């Protein structure tokens, strides 16, 4: 049974909600991005009406195999009417083909759902600007002050200066870059341009990669393993035993490996400074973790909400608790009050 969180009143509409059946009374499924726990239930054998990303669509057809009745692509920044309902899509700055979606209610509500978003000031300058927004439903995964985390532009900063010193000092170093998803593709594009090289990675990861309307990808990445020295494993195997097997496979072509775990807040971003960062290493081996997130730090996603206003919040993430939920509640309460709204 569908949360209620995962509806929008007054609409024949759900949010991300495919894993519970037919869900009754809802006419237009949405989903704002391709994350495993957001498309839970989709398949071929679907047959309702998905509303989503071009993007997103790509994704759905080819790794799903979603058929193609069923998907209904937007486009960005564009109104559009679905089912007798004005709706926008915006861009959330979270993966490739991830949105934002503004909904206008028949009786004059405006509800905003970020689905999953990395706050930033450009936001305030979207077709946001122009009405007032009654509800807000809100991705809450970082709601703490205690997360924080540096821009992604540091973070790629960072990783280029690290992969480029070790490979100049030596030619004989391989890279290895973690995934399990789609997202922070920066990463190892970045690097893999400093270093003058195209990615390497399984047929899967190439079929993914091919979806996401990336400009000059042909010119980026390979199946070729051999005529590369960025590759990327899943993020599984980034650890020293996982590392050291695949080091056997590469025919001696290689005598060190640099790796990089891109997770998202760790602990130790509670003490540590990115350019103090260090790695875990045990003999040719090097693991950096790296903070690089896809979501709002806690104090991007208050300048947020500040500037928007909203009448009501719902948050979408950290809500099978008590105690999460409490903690929250208070967070906006202040905002609020601190703001004058
Ligand atoms: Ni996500």
């Amino acid at each position: 049974t569908c949360p209620f969180y995962k509806k929008i009143p007054g609409t024949g509409f759900t949010v991300d909600a495919f894993q519970y059946g037919v869900v009754e009374g809802c006419t237009a499924y949405f989903l704002t991005h391709f994350h495993s726990d957001h498309y839970a239930g989709l398949s071929k054998h679907f047959t309702f009406p998905v509303y989503c990303s071009e993007i997103t669509g790509n994704l759905l057809k080819n790794k799903l195999h979603v058929q193609e009745q069923y998907i209904h692509p937007l486009p960005l920044d564009t109104e559009c009417i679905v089912n007798g309902v004005k709706v926008v899509l915006l861009d959330a700055n979270h993966c490739p083909g991830a949105v934002m979606i503004l909904f206008y209610l028949p009786n004059g509500t405006v509800i905003l759902h970020t689905g999953d978003f990395r706050a930033d000031p450009s936001m305030e300058r979207s077709l946001l600007a122009d009405q007032k927004v009654h509800m807000l439903y809100l991705d809450t995964t970082y709601c703490s002050p205690e997360y924080t985390f540096p821009s992604q532009q540091e973070v790629i900063r960072f990783a280029i200066n690290t992969a480029f010193e070790a490979v100049t000092l030596n030619p004989h170093a391989l890279v290895v870059c973690g995934t399990y998803s789609i997202g922070k593709e920066k990463v190892f594009l970045a690097i893999a341009d400093v270093l003058g090289s195209k990615v390497g990675m399984s047929q899967e990861k190439y079929k993914t990669l091919q979806c996401l309307n990336i400009p000059e990808i042909n010119s980026l990445i390979t199946t070729d393993m051999c005529s590369s020295l960025v590759h990327l494993l899943p993020m599984m195997q980034i650890n020293f035993k996982g590392l050291q097997s695949h080091l056997k496979k590469c025919g001696g072509k290689y005598n060190q490996i640099l790796a990089f775990r891109p997770t998202g807040w760790t602990h130790s971003n509670k003490f540590t400074r990115i350019a103090d960062v260090i790695p875990q290493t045990k003999g040719n081996i090097s693991i950096y973790g790296i903070p690089y997130s896809e979501h709002s730090s806690y104090l991007e996603m208050k300048r947020f909400v500040q500037w928007l206003k909203p009448q009501k919040i719902i948050p979408t993430v950290n809500v099978g608790t008590w105690k999460s939920r409490s903690t929250m509640e208070k967070y906006f309460r202040e905002w609020k009050l601190e703001a004058g709204y």
